[PDB]
């Protein structure tokens, strides 16, 4: 750290609130982007009938959390469901939901609701009991949807002033584009009793009118343009996947396999070129297989095997590294009951180990000291009660970073963790800190801020302003706490950070924030200067092909390491486009062909197996007919090959084996 008087820099930014009260659970959302709002809520037992034996204590900011003030009053004490939670608004709409606890023998439940950043509150009775929390119609934030304790499906127009109830049994709700809401409902028994037999419905005008856009429906769900629902098998307890994506107007099964009742389908990351599906695989195995859609939802590739994806929590590494295109990091199982971390370049198309750090030695997982990988840490070392206090971060204004708790060895191991970090979108990587820590990017990657995870108070932050390379250390308090967390406003733009914990226990451990400006730390603006040209996916620079992925490379300006300045909160990542020439690695394989061990070529498979049968058969005509060959989803390449085949129809060929009736 070059940093010169670091510590008169900060030591006058540096804003400590101590909240006198605040008992219990704690809750914290930040109101809007650019607005520096926190509302913190915390919610307790009174011995006082009148308050139904309930209160609250709400605090708000709008200095990033250098200062709180109590608006507790705007509620009038009233005890708040911290199960909902906070309902935050869209973007810089500005909207505050809270759900109050209502006493025995109300009409209905009881909100307060802000349209003004918190500010000011009013108070709504409802004509229902609220069962789930209050959703925001993505495109208007005064349009509301809810559940009732009836599984009524109640709309609100007015930001929740008055509410009408649009339909009855519904079991699942949920807003699409353009106001649009997709719900299931049941018929003769309950929800579960009726799996495989709900109805999926759709409506445009927000109850005006209604569609039933499917029948035998299991459940539903959403990922960038499409719509997946499960759909029964008539002769038996099983079900797959359709798929739409025009809201339901048409559908087409989904070329995936079927699964049973204790199998579960789980969309891992879905945008507008495609979809990573995760199938769990039969049996109490703890995996499943992920699998990569066309542009169309419809024909899948298979892209990894032994996806880690437990039963019990839900757990799965799967992490879009938003920092790079095309980059996504997972864990998978091994035969030998070992977890690897596994990570893509291109979409899913081929997967391999991590390169570990130049500089580190393997651990005892590995058989070899000099030849192993770098494994990460995510949710399921983190349910597992490993010492991690992060899983891995990345921002996508951040270019390139990627920070990490890790291992380097041959699996995952179970000592206490480093914290590692790429600044290539995780082609290269370097032990940034010794031992655990929480961390956080400030500035679109000017500053990186780390806190050490300790048993014991600390009193500490490191900063680096070189992406991680160099580290100075700066005394926040002489009064050490209990670390809790770290909050920052979402976005990574900010140059605020609050340090959260309690004091020692002598202080009556009270819950305090350090929120730390680092304005004076990067008094300097960036200019064209501080920005270097940085071509992505490198591996080789005296290939002509270097840093195609999906059939484009991508050339960036990103700061120098060396520049100590502040990209600002309008800071815009600039990058320029290179349309490579298609090869046949820019397609994919289309329904009824493969690629064998030989490169490049896709050919027709030779008999077609499994589900793949099930979707030859019952698969939409148009899907039947091809030439092998689909672009990749998202894949820009433009000249080069081209197939040369012309559309052969692949349902004869399934149906031929089938003595066929006149
Ligand atoms: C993995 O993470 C990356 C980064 O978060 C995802 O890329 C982002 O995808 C979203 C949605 O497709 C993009 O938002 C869109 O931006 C355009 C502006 O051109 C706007 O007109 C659209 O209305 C929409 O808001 C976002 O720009 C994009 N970010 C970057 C840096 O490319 C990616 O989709 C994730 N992968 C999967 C499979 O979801
Ligand atoms: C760090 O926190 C301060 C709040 O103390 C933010 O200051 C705001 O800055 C914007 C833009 O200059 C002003 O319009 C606001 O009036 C400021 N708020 C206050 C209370 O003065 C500052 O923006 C934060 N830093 C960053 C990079 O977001
Ligand atoms: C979390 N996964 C699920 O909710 C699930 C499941 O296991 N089967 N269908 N769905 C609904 C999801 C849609 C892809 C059909
Ligand atoms: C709080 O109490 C006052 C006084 O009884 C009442 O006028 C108000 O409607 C209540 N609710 C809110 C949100 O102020």
């Amino acid at each position: 750290g070059r940093v010169r008087d670091f510590v008169a820099k900060l030591a006058n930014n540096t804003h400590q609130h101590v909240f006198d009260d605040l008992r219990g659970s704690v809750s914290l959302s930040w109101v809007g982007d650019s607005t520096g709002v926190i509302l913190v809520l915390t919610t307790f037992h009174v011995p006082l009938v009148i308050m139904t034996f309930g209160q609250s204590k709400l605090y708000r900011s709008e200095d990033y959390g250098k200062n709180f003030k109590d608006i507790t009053d705007l509620i009038n004490n009233t005890f708040i469901r911290t199960e909902f939670g906070m309902a935050i608004g869209p973007e810089n709409s500005g909207k505050v939901v809270l759900t109050a606890e209502v006493s025995g023998g109300s009409r209905g439940g009881r909100i307060f609701r802000s349209s003004d950043f918190a500010k000011n509150f009013v108070q709504t009775d409802l004509p229902f009991h609220p069962l789930t929390q209050m959703m925001y119609s993505p495109q208007n934030s005064d349009y509301l949807l809810a559940l009732s304790t009836e599984n009524g499906l109640w709309v609100s127009k007015n930001f929740g002033g008055k509410w009408e109830e649009i339909h009855k049994a519904v079991c699942l709700a949920k807003w699409g584009s353009d106001n649009t809401i997709f719900f299931t409902t049941y018929a003769n028994g309950s929800c579960k009793a009726d799996l495989g037999a709900l109805e999926l419905w759709r409506t445009s005008d927000l109850g005006k009118s209604f569609k039933t856009i499917g029948v035998k429906i299991y459940s539903f769900g959403l990922g960038g343009r499409f719509l997946f629902a499960s759909v029964m098998a008539d002769k038996d307890t099983t079900r797959r996947i359709h798929v739409s994506t025009d809201q339901g107007d048409t559908w087409s099964m989904a070329q995936l396999p079927s699964v049973g009742q204790e199998q579960f389908y789980s969309i891992l990351a879905a945008n507008d070129d495609m979809v990573f599906m995760h199938v769990d695989e039969p049996g109490d195995t703890g995996f499943g297989t992920i699998f990569t859609s066309d542009d169309r939802g419809i024909v899948y590739s298979k892209s990894l095997d032994r996806h880690l994806y437990t039963t019990t929590g839900g757990e799965t590494d799967f992490t879009n590294v938003t920092s790079l295109r095309g980059v996504y990091i997972t864990s998978v199982l091994s035969e030998d009951n070992s977890i690897q971390t596994m990570i893509t370049f291109d979409q899913g198309g081929r997967w391999t180990h991590l390169r570990k750090p130049e500089n580190s030695e393997c651990d005892a997982t590995a058989k070899n000291k000099n030849e192993c990988s770098l494994h990460i840490h995510a949710s399921y070392s983190i349910s597992q009660k490993l010492n991690v206090p992060m899983a891995p971060l990345s921002e996508p204004n951040a270019v390139g970073i990627v920070i990490a708790h890790g291992s380097v060895g041959d699996a995952i191991s179970v000592m206490v963790p480093d914290v590692y970090i790429s600044d290539d979108g995780g082609y290269s990587w370097t032990k940034m800190l010794e031992g655990p820590h929480y961390y956080t990017i400030l500035d679109s990657g000017g500053i990186i801020v780390a806190i050490e995870h300790s048993s014991r108070p600390i009193n500490v932050i490191k900063f680096s302003t070189d992406e991680g390379q160099c580290w100075q250390t700066y005394t926040f308090t002489r009064d050490p706490i209990y670390f809790t967390g770290l909050a920052s406003e979402p976005g990574a733009r900010s140059m605020n950070i609050s340090i959260w914990g309690f004091t020692e226990s002598f202080l009556t451990s009270q819950w305090v924030s350090y929120t730390i400006d680092f304005k004076d730390i990067l008094e300097r603006n960036c200019e064209e200067k501080d920005y270097t040209i940085w071509l992505a996916h490198s591996t080789d620079p005296e290939d002509y092909e270097d840093g195609c992925i999906l059939g484009y490379k991508e050339q960036f300006l990103r700061l120098r390491k060396s520049s100590m300045c502040q990209n600002g909160r309008d800071y815009v990542v600039t990058k320029q486009p290179s349309i490579c020439l298609c090869s046949l690695e820019d397609f994919l394989c289309d329904f009824g062909y493969y690629r064998p061990e030989n490169d490049s070529k896709c050919v027709e498979q030779p008999e077609l197996k499994g589900h793949d049968l099930e979707f030859c058969l019952y698969g939409r005509e148009e899907h039947l007919t091809t030439n092998g060959y689909r672009k990749i989803p998202g894949d820009k390449c433009q000249g080069g090959v081209n197939p040369v085949r012309e559309v052969k129809d692949l349902k004869k060929k399934c149906t031929s084996n089938f003595l066929s009736p006149e």
